[PDB]
């Protein structure tokens, strides 16, 4: 287990991690640099951790339970609409970014929906808080629904702490890490989706920008797609625009072929979209073939969304008579927070000032790098007490997990021996035809780890590495 | 088959080109950048041909059942003393290099050989020649029994054409690729002479420099050693001198560890070896421990050596009694002629200086680089007529493989499309306790095909890429 014993001796520390990195881009766990993000002729290891962090088996076991719960969640969610409108009708009159991802949202509900196939790749994280007794309960930390990624390094990463512990003559240790592979489960989605569809000519169209780090992740899904005959043809927002169109069922056109699934990797920030770009997203929900995931599922994933549901009854008026999903899914909530005009609002206001350590400011964005804390939390939640502008976020209990020692490894960067809390998420597959549900499954696990001073994270962001997670 | 067709469309190219590297790095068909030669902190793609080249199946199927032949041959040689310093008595006094590789095999026999178990990781190389028919014969280019590489990365590359060919949808083809895995095999013969040495904790010793692009594919022999709980250690020459000692028993020590086999990847070209490392290299023959290979069987590497053995009645002496081995083998000899002081040199020299784009004119040397021809050999040849030199080379027939267009990815060059040829090596192992041959085997292929204008070769030196047999 410790792995902070084997932390201290530096020539061998500076060996195991020679060893990691080796065997680590011999599996392909890679990234583009950050010099060339356009340039597969260059790449490196994305940051991953020495050794496998532990975790409770229990919890671990817990996270896996309730997936298939907050699939069928999120798919309520995006499909009842006066909720969304209900949920988002003030965050939409301050944040830009939500109103204009609500607005096609509307402006395709006006139309009705072209698609008949809808489907769902999510990641679901949580951290392990201390409690009462001292065990560590799971927490969700968010859901993402939109562009969940790191599915496929992941299925890589295991052999690589086998590789570490095996050097050591740890075999009984090695031979406890599990095995994973969520990017064939995140695959088959897509390839259910395709065959209803039912074109057997059609593409999969994979949505990404030309400055991608993490092609290789993607690649992981188009080869598991390709194995299966599937082809996936990769496209920016700009090419739609330049090169997308529908025909008179409203069926996506891309180059003059026929797309069944449109795979979003790009446009879960504001920065995505130029006005251009806005216009493809619209065009691509407007159409026929299915979206992963359509407008209203990423709305369903906002920040905002999450604080709405765990509101007292909100479950329940969502699956209606399935009280043990939704108990397995409340045991997981936190404290959340409307910061709306309201009581309620100025009182968690009042609550985060006068303890700031304990909650975190956060935006309807996401990928990492928006939610504020501490200091930067405190100054705004200052300004926001009288503006309207406060409703653009919600505030959130803190989770804070102990502590442990591990050593991260990043490219151009020494090993680093630290102090670092993890984030175990739980990969979500769904597949539903009209109103039945064909596929509800978890199929994989993310464990992303961080040295102790950032608060924020993410992987892609520049602050979690990859990691395993070690059952104890 | 015919690849010519499907190189001729620009846009297409760019985008079989962009998956092939992408599904490359995936699957580890890494080596290090050659400005950062020490680092893995960045690596690039081992350059590769985009599609899998034609190769006749009757003549692959030939090159291997020889192979079980050549590692006989190779190992009588290296046991035969008196037929070694009669080959080599001439290139000695002119060469300085074979003059220290056979000085070191004789202090060795002169003290008496401390190993007593042997064995040859090697790799035999031949070329299709148009013959008489017009059916290509499959020709001995040379034979490799030091350092003989890419082991490790062929058993990766199958998955890469594989899937160029399906992003095309020709499934049937992609099926037909051969799977090959000869780092398990080569491996193997490690591990087999790691049991016999007999020594639970004693490690393999892998012999690399600090620059070495090629790491990736060592390592792969290490992940084989690895997971069957033999642990490896990469020291280079001067790490030797500074650290390997010799017990009473003539026990090789390194940092106080026993050393149970010494497999070289480094010391087949003068340029590796400074005074010091020369006495590391007598200090790793004079040991116990089992030598891959030992000095003697890289002594029969020498492209001399190939000359000699192609003299009648010579293969009839080295492996006496065996009529159908050394017809298998005679058959794939193409003419070699020596060089020596005598009328059989002078006329040699003559026929290469009447038909220079026939033959080829080779040093004591490897790994590439080094063989001259058609201008070079014919103003050396001139020069060499009247020189005792003359020994330090020998004299080949060209083989001139009819040439088919393939398309050649190599870092940090657009994709290439050309007129390439193939040269197919065969990986065989064998191992020996004393006298017994324990183990006797080939393991797999390496297809290494170059741009036509190219007189000489190698994936290391910067000229062949990695590539696969495709059967016809
Ligand atoms: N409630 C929380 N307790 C602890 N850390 C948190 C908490 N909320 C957010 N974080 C930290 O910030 C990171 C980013 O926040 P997150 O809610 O997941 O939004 P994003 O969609 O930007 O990832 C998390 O992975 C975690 O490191
Ligand atoms: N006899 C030959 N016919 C054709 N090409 C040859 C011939 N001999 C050498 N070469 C070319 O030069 C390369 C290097 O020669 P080789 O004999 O294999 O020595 P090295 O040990 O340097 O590889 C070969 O892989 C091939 O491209
Ligand atoms: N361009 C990337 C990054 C997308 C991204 O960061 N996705 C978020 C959901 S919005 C997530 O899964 N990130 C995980 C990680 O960064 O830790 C892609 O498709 O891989
Ligand atoms: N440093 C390298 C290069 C050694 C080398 O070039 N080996 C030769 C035998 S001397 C060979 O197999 N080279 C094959 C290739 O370059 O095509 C190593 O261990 O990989
Ligand atoms: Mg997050
Ligand atoms: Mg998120
Ligand atoms: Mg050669
Ligand atoms: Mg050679």
């Amino acid at each position: 287990t410790n792995w902070g014993s084997l932390l201290q001796d530096k020539q061998q520390l500076e060996e195991l991690a020679r060893q990691a990195v080796d065997r680590a881009l011999a599996e392909g766990v890679l990234l583009r640099t950050s010099q060339e993000p356009t340039s597969s002729e260059v790449v490196s290891y994305a940051p991953f951790t020495l050794f496998p962090s532990l975790v409770p088996s229990a919890l671990l076991e817990q996270a896996y339970a309730v997936q298939m719960d907050f699939n069928l969640l999120v798919d309520a969610v995006s499909q009842n609409a006066a909720f969304l409108e209900q949920t988002l009708s003030s965050t939409i009159k301050q944040d830009d970014f939500t109103a204009r991802l609500f607005d096609i949202h509307k402006q395709v509900l006006k139309e009705g929906i072209a698609q008949t196939v809808f489907l769902g790749l999510n990641r679901s994280d949580y951290m392990f808080q201390r409690s009462a007794d001292g065990s560590p309960a799971l927490k969700q930390i968010e859901i993402n629904t939109i562009s969940a990624s790191f599915g496929g390094l992941a299925s890589r990463t295991p052999a690589v702490h086998r590789h570490v512990l095996s050097v050591l003559s740890k075999t009984k240790e090695a031979g406890k890490i599990l095995s994973n592979n969520p990017s064939k489960g995140l695959a088959l989605g897509i390839a259910k989706a395709w065959e209803l569809y039912g074109s057997p000519n059609a593409l999969v169209l994979l949505i990404a920008q030309e400055k991608e780090r993490n092609i290789f992740d993607q690649r992981a899904i188009e080869n598991e797609l390709l194995a299966r005959n599937i082809h996936v043809i990769r496209r920016t927002f700009e090419d739609i625009s330049e090169k997308g169109s529908l025909d008179q069922d409203r069926r996506l056109f891309v180059d003059g072929q026929e797309i069944a699934v449109v795979y979003f990797r790009d446009g879960y920030m504001p920065r995505q979209y130029s006005l251009q770009n806005w216009e493809a997203r619209l065009l691509l929900e407007r159409s026929h073939a299915a979206k992963c995931p359509d407008i209203a599922t990423q709305l369903a994933g906002t920040k905002k969304v999450q604080q709405e549901l765990s509101r007292p009854g909100m479950l329940e008026m969502l699956l209606p008579g399935q009280p043990e999903a939704v108990a397995r899914l409340r045991a997981t909530f936190a404290g959340l927070y409307s910061l709306d005009v309201g009581e309620e609002g100025d009182q968690a206001i009042a609550e985060a000032l006068a303890a700031p350590s304990r909650f975190v400011l956060k935006p309807q964005r996401e990928g990492g790098g928006n939610n504020l804390y501490g200091e930067e939390m405190v100054q705004a939640l200052k300004q926001l007490k009288d503006s309207e502008e406060r409703a653009s976020y919600i505030l959130m209990e803190k989770i804070e997990p102990e502590p442990f020692e591990n050593c991260l490894l990043r490219p151009g960067s020494p090993a680093r021996v630290v102090q670092c809390i993890s984030e175990l998420g739980i990969f979500g597959v769904y597949v539903r035809q009209e109103k039945t549900l064909v596929m509800n499954k978890h199929v994989g696990h993310l464990l992303r780890t961080k040295a102790i001073e950032h608060a924020d994270g993410g992987v892609a962001a520049g602050v979690a590495v990859l990691d395993n997670p070690y059952p104890v």
